[PDB]
């Protein structure tokens, strides 16, 4: 296992790798870091060069200012260029919340940079849009991202040794038994060294809170509505973020999917059950 920084689309990323052969990239999202991906880091790392890219203004990633270095043009230009910069023109894409924000609008964009896509709980970006716009349940799931507009956010994050990140995704995951001790330093670290201010510009970018933003038919903008390389959903039924209606009618706007759901895995699968997970990947990665 290795760590090292890239230098692309001005800014210095972090990211762990493992492993040598055709890139396998994975996207965390909030308020992970690359860390979450270890289990899958440790288990395709013979068969494929596995990276998972802390994303910028996480973890040791560099943390520019400005809203505008969060933009969505940005984020999906970081991903381009990360994998031209490691010598690929293609890869195996792996992404999860943010970063599955980032990869589905990368993919569609870009389909000829994704071999094949896995995408864990997250947004799609024409399926989401249709939630927020009609799923009671949804708009109610995803009324703290209107919260998150307000500056007095960081603070309830950050507060009492980041009280309010330990609550979201620490003490579930300690309860559950599915984080270590030394995973739970790993997340405390990546919050002392990351900005809770550049994760929460991520979402300070986000249109979906105008009438008229609302009206728009994907999460960010898009000229092509359909992906159609080989896709994988990984989704846990529990989640309390994404409600489960977001997979409805996926097939639309991504014809060669598969979809695996997890009856009793919430938010992240990848390492609430990542055995489970792990075959699941490798049973796509195989036909
Ligand atoms: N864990 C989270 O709150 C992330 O939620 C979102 C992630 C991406 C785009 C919109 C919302
Ligand atoms: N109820 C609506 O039409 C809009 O709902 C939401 C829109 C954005 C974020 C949260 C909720
Ligand atoms: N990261 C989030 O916003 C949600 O995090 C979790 C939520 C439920 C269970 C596990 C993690």
């Amino acid at each position: 296992m290795s760590k090292q920084y890239i230098n692309v689309n001005g800014v210095n990323l972090h990211y762990i790798s493992k492993g040598q052969g055709e890139l396998m990239l994975f996207l965390h999202g909030f308020p992970d870091f690359s860390h979450i991906w270890r289990h899958q880091i440790d288990e395709f790392s013979n068969d494929f060069h596995t990276v998972a890219l802390d994303l910028r203004g996480y973890n040791l990633s560099e943390k520019p200012s400005g809203l505008e270095s969060y933009e969505i043009d940005v984020l999906v230009e970081d991903i381009r260029q990360v994998i031209e910069g490691l010598g690929y023109s293609s890869c195996t894409l792996v992404v999860h919340d943010w970063g599955a924000g980032i990869g589905w609008t990368f993919a569609y964009r870009y389909p000829e940079y994704v071999q094949k896509l896995i995408a864990f709980n997250g947004p799609h970006p024409y399926t989401f849009m249709r939630e927020l716009r009609t799923n009671k349940n949804q708009q109610k799931a995803s009324e703290y991202m209107k919260w998150f507009q307000k500056q007095e956010v960081q603070d309830y994050m950050e507060r009492d040794n980041f009280s309010g990140l330990r609550k979201l995704v620490i003490d579930p995951g300690v309860k559950k038994g599915y984080l270590t001790a030394d995973d739970v330093q790993a997340y405390m670290n990546s919050w002392e060294n990351g900005s809770v201010l550049s994760m929460l510009s991520y979402y300070r970018n986000l249109k979906i809170f105008t009438e008229e933003d609302l009206r728009r038919k994907s999460l960010f903008p898009l000229e092509e509505e359909v992906l159609n390389i080989p896709v994988q959903i990984i989704w846990g039924n529990q989640d309390p973020t994404f409600m489960p209606e977001n997979l409805d009618g996926i097939e639309e706007y991504v014809p060669n999917i598969s979809v695996h759901r997890l009856a009793e895995a919430s938010h992240a699968p990848q390492h609430e059950k990542p055995q489970e997970v792990n075959n699941v990947m490798w049973n796509f990665l195989n036909k």
